[PDB]
């Protein structure tokens, strides 16, 4: 049924969690 | 300060994520 | 600076989240 | 099956992201 459906969205979601991450250590490292 | 280790932290989470992902999509396709 | 934005998108992640857990126990639950 | 208990671990996560927005936006407001 919709689990598959399900699981892709995780997934998106946790593609956004990994930018996120990425951004906060960009904040932290400045212009370097 | 704390940032890189919050972006760790998410990062953690994403990994979380993707296996439950990984579990469902698992759960869906069965003995194949 | 965005510190505070991306805590709201985070929020709005654990939503989607709480969202999903609940549909996922909806599939479990079927007609009752 | 597990569906349920799937969906009680992502709303675990998602009170881990909470969590961390509440963390993130703390840094941002400081001593007041």
């Amino acid at each position: 049924g919709k689990l598959e459906a399900i699981a892709q969205k995780l997934e998106a979601i946790a593609k956004k969690l990994e930018a996120i991450a990425w951004k906060l250590e960009a904040i932290a490292q400045g212009a370097g």
